[PDB]
DNA sequence: CCGAATTCG
DNA sequence: CCGAATTCG
C-alpha cells in the first residue's frame, strides 16, 4: 500500500467457523494466508475462540484485536497497525439474544479518515427471524447515531433472508448495501453454499447471502470499488477454512 | 330453528380410540342435533358412525387416510347434493367439503374444512382460508351459507386475509365474543396431547352468510368437556354446539 | 397440534 | 447452520 492507495479503505469480513473445532488450527491458517495475500486494512471476524485469537497472534501478528467478548464465541475486529489508529471500542448489547451475540464497534482513524467500523453475528436460523430483526433494528439504529464526519461502516454476518430486511424498515435512506451497490454481481452473492461448501456435511443444496456490508453515506463520500469472495480453495485437510465464505471489500472515501 | 355441532375429533390418535369414539356419540346423542360437522375421521371411525348414526346421512370429504364429514339428520335435513373442493397445495390432504341441503323451505350451503395445521403452515392455511371465503360468496342470495370447522386460525391470519367480509360472520363474534366458549383447543383444561404447558386457541369457527337477519345465531356452548372412564377425553379439540334460528 | 429442541437427509 | 421430520417439555 502506497500514495495511490491512500484513498481507499480494503477489509475482509469473514464468519470464520471457530464453533468447528475440527482441524481448526489448519483452518486458522488457511484464513491468515488469505490475509497475508490482500493485505486488508481490516479484518471483521464472527465466531471466534479464545483458542483462534492465539492462532491470529502467531499468524497475522501485524493486526491489532479487538473482540467482542472474552470466552464462549463472539467476533472480532482486527486493524492493519501502522496503518490503523484505533480510538475507542463500543460493545452493544443485544438484551434479547439467546446466543451471546452483540454489536462490536471500533472507532479509528485510517487515511485521514474518521472510521466507526461495526460488525454482529445476527442471531442464527430461520425460527429466530424476530429476534435477527430485533438485532437489525439495533444495528442500523448505531449507524444512524454516528456523528456526520464519521464515515460508517458494518460487516458482518447477518443471517438476513431477502423478505427480513423489508420486514425490518428497508435500508435507511442515507444507508447502502455495498453489493446492491455495485449491481448484485452474481460472483460473490452467495455466502454460504451447501452445494460449494460441505464443511457442515449436509446432503442438500441451499445458499444465502447470509454475510453483508452496510454504509452510512452522505452525497457520495464513500464508494465501494470491488466486492469479492475468498475462503473458496480447499485446504489439505480436504476442507475449507470455515463453511461461510468471506467477503473481500475495496472502498474509496471521496471528497 | 337449526343445530349442529363442528368437532375434531382426532382419530389419528389412536389411543383409546374406541372408547373416544363412543364418548363422541354420547355426546351428540345427548343433543341430537340437526347436522354434525366432523374433522380427523379415519376409515373405521367412519365405519363405525355409519352404523352408530344410522339415523344420519353421512357425507365424507375422502375415503383413505384422514378426512371431514358432514352427518346430516334423516328426516329433518334433505339431502340434495354434495361437493368437494380441492386444497391443490395442502400437503395434509385437506379439502374443503360443502353440501346442498333444505330444512323445509329453507335451503342451506353447509361446508367444513380441516384448514392446514401448524403455525408453520400459516401461508397455506391462509390461502384455504381465502378459498373457503370465496366459496361462500358463490351461492345464491336465497341460499343461507354455513362453514364450520377446524379452521387452525390465528386472530392475525384472518386480519392478513383483510378480515372477512362485510357480508360474512362469525357467529362467536356475533353472540358478542363469550368467554365460556372461546377456546376450543386449550391444553390446561384438556390433557389428551400431555402438552406440559398452557395454551389456548379458538381454532374451531363458525362463519355464516345469510341474507340481511335471515339467519340468528341463538346459542353457541362448548361440548366433549367431561373425562371419559381411561382419564382422557374424546378429542384434545372440544366440540362447538351452536343453535340459530332462520327469520324471514 | 403449543413452542422449543433435536435429529437427519 | 438448510429444512423437513421428530421428539421433548
Ligand atoms: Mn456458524
Ligand atoms: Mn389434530
Amino acid at each position: 500500500k502506497g500514495l495511490e492507495d491512500s484513498s481507499t479503505i480494503s477489509f475482509i469480513t469473514w464468519n470464520i467457523d471457530g464453533l468447528d473445532g475440527c482441524n481448526l488450527p489448519e483452518r486458522a491458517r488457511g484464513v491468515c494466508s488469505c490475509l497475508a495475500l490482500y493485505s486488508p486494512d481490516v479484518v471483521f471476524l464472527q465466531e471466534v475462540i479464545p483458542p483462534y485469537c492465539a492462532y491470529l497472534k502467531k499468524r497475522a501478528a501485524s493486526y491489532t484485536i479487538i473482540t467482542g467478548n472474552e470466552e464462549g464465541y463472539f467476533t472480532a475486529i482486527l486493524l492493519k497497525k501502522g496503518r490503523v489508529k484505533f480510538k475507542s471500542q463500543e460493545i452493544i448489547p443485544f438484551p434479547n439474544t439467546k446466543m451471546m451475540r452483540n454489536l462490536l464497534c471500533v472507532n479509528v482513524s485510517l487515511g485521514g479518515n474518521e472510521f466507526c467500523l461495526m460488525t454482529s453475528h445476527l442471531e442464527s436460523t430461520r425460527e429466530h427471524s424476530a429476534e435477527r430483526i430485533r438485532q437489525l433494528k439495533t444495528v442500523l439504529g448505531k449507524m444512524q447515531e454516528a456523528p456526520d464526519s464519521t464515515t460508517v461502516i458494518f460487516a458482518g454476518d447477518t443471517n438476513l433472508r431477502d423478505q427480513e430486511v423489508i420486514k425490518c424498515g428497508g435500508l435507511p435512506d442515507n444507508v447502502f448495501d455495498a453489493w446492491e451497490f455495485l449491481g448484485k454481481p452474481k460472483h460473490c452473492q452467495y455466502t454460504w453454499d451447501t452445494k460449494a461448501n460441505n464443511n457442515l456435511r449436509i446432503p442438500a443444496a441451499y445458499k444465502h447471502r447470509f454475510d453483508r456490508i452496510f454504509f452510512r453515506a452522505e452525497e457520495g463520500h464513500l464508494i465501494p470499488q470491488s466486492l469479492d469472495l475468498v475462503g473458496l480453495e480447499k485446504l489439505d485437510c480436504g476442507r475449507f477454512p470455515s463453511d461461510h465464505w468471506g467477503l473481500l471489500c475495496t472502498l474509496n472515501v471521496v471528497l
